This record gives structure tokens, C-alpha cells and sequence, in this order.
RNA sequence: UCUCAUGGAGAGUUCGAUCCUGGCUCAGGAUGAACGCUGGCGGCAUGCUUAACACAUGCAAGUCGGACGGGAAGUGGUGUUUC
């Protein structure tokens, strides 16, 4: 999914040397997602490079039986800060462009999110990845703390 | 994987491009609203925000004859009853 297409410029003695930068995320909508960034002379080629760079950068988002987040989380990348919190089933995904495409492509069905701090697409994507990467699923906190699930449930 | 949550979306604009700090602007709701164009019906509401500025006319607080003396309508008369 192509998030953003921009025309960046290098300048040479001749004139303006034009390129396209594409920010693109890939997902299966099944709980596997990644971000990637690419650069080329043509829209198509940059799209493609972005595709590959993403595929080799990819990770997995912890999910809950209802297709949502384990818990509430913040994240920080550059000047982009990102706020995610779990939702009740049937609320859909409500968020802004970068965060929303990332989460939607991960396959998260119900999520609250707001990017605070900056607006830049790319950074917000990476921040979202940082968020959902640090998410701890309950089985694993049970295993870490060394305490049975039902005891933390209460 | 019980319980809680029914809730927080962005976009454009400084640069040859970038990231940022930063303002301006937009998308939403609400009117005791006004104006433009258009306008079939019903249900429930609402209707001088400004000049506590002037007011023509008509009506918005009276009743009690079982507190009381009279007089005035009739009636034949203080037997009747009204104002
Ligand atoms: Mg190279
Ligand atoms: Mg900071
Ligand atoms: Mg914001
Ligand atoms: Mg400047
Ligand atoms: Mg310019
Ligand atoms: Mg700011
Ligand atoms: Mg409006
Ligand atoms: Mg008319
Ligand atoms: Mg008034
Ligand atoms: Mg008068
Ligand atoms: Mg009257
Ligand atoms: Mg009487
Ligand atoms: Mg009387
Ligand atoms: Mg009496
Ligand atoms: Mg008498």
C-alpha cells in the first residue's frame, strides 16, 4: 500500500534533478506488517524498491482474540509521538494517515490512535512500529514475572 | 485470554529539496439566529438579543345585601324580587 509519493530534488549545475520518494507499507492483514522507503526516477520503480526494503524490515504485531491491542501504549521516533489504545469490538480503526495505514495493513481491527507531536508520514509509521513492537502479550508477562495467568487477570 | 472499556483521525501552507520550531487556514457540532434561492403535508416546540426609547385605543382585581343605613326598578303596594 503506497502511503506517500513526493518529489524530492537534488540540484546540479544543469538544473533540477528530479526524483520520487515513496513511503510504502506491506501487510498480509493477518498480523504481519512492515514499513519501507524508496527512491527512484519513476513512480513505479521507487514503489518497487520501497516494497523490497519493507519486506526485509518486517515484524509482527501482538493481537488479541478480538483483533486489537494487548494494552495502551506510547511511542517515540524523532518528533513523532504515537498513542495507541485498545478498543471494544465493532469500533473499527480510527486514526490518521500513517498510523491508520500501518495498523490497517497489520490487520488490527479495532484500535484507537492519535499521533501527537509531528505530522510527518514516515516518522509516524516508524513510531507505530516501535509502539506495536514493545507490546507485551499476557502469556509472556505471566512467564516473565513467574506468575500464573489467572492471578494477573484479577 | 477472564474483566474493563463504546472514546482522542487529520489536511494544505515558509524550502531547490529535507527534518524541525512555529503561526494562519479547513474538515465537525450548536444556534432565541439573519440573508439568498427554493418550497406539499402533518406532530411537538419556539418567536424585540437592539432603545429599562416613546406610547393613540380597548381590556388585565375585585368581590360580600347573610356587617349597615338609605334610594331605584318593577309589583299592587314592605307578600315577591332584583340591581
Ligand atoms: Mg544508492
Ligand atoms: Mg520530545
Ligand atoms: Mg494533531
Ligand atoms: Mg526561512
Ligand atoms: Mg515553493
Ligand atoms: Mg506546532
Ligand atoms: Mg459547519
Ligand atoms: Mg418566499
Ligand atoms: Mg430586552
Ligand atoms: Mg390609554
Ligand atoms: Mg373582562
Ligand atoms: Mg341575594
Ligand atoms: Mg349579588
Ligand atoms: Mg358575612
Ligand atoms: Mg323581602
Amino acid at each position: 500500500n503506497v502511503v506517500q509519493v513526493r518529489r524530492v530534488t537534488k540540484v546540479v549545475k544543469g538544473g533540477k534533478h528530479m526524483r520520487f520518494r515513496a513511503i510504502v507499507v506491506v501487510g498480509d492483514k493477518k498480523g504481519q506488517v512492515g514499513v519501507g522507503v524508496g527512491k527512484a526516477k519513476e513512480v513505479v520503480s521507487a514503489v518497487q524498491k520501497a516494497a523490497v526494503d519493507a519486506r526485509r524490515n518486517i515484524i509482527t504485531v501482538p493481537m488479541t482474540k478480538y483483533l486489537t491491542f494487548p494494552h495502551r501504549n506510547e511511542a517515540d521516533y524523532g518528533a513523532a509521538r504515537v498513542m495507541l489504545r485498545p478498543a471494544a469490538p465493532g469500533t473499527g480503526v480510527i486514526a490518521g494517515g500513517a498510523v491508520r495505514t500501518v495498523l490497517e495493513m497489520a490487520g488490527v481491527e479495532n484500535a484507537l490512535g492519535k499521533q501527537l507531536g509531528s505530522n510527518n508520514a514516515l516518522n509516524n509509521a516508524r513510531a507505530t512500529i516501535v509502539a506495536v513492537q514493545t507490546m507485551r502479550q499476557f502469556s509472556d508477562v505471566a512467564r516473565d514475572r513467574g506468575i500464573p495467568m489467572e492471578e494477573l487477570w484479577k
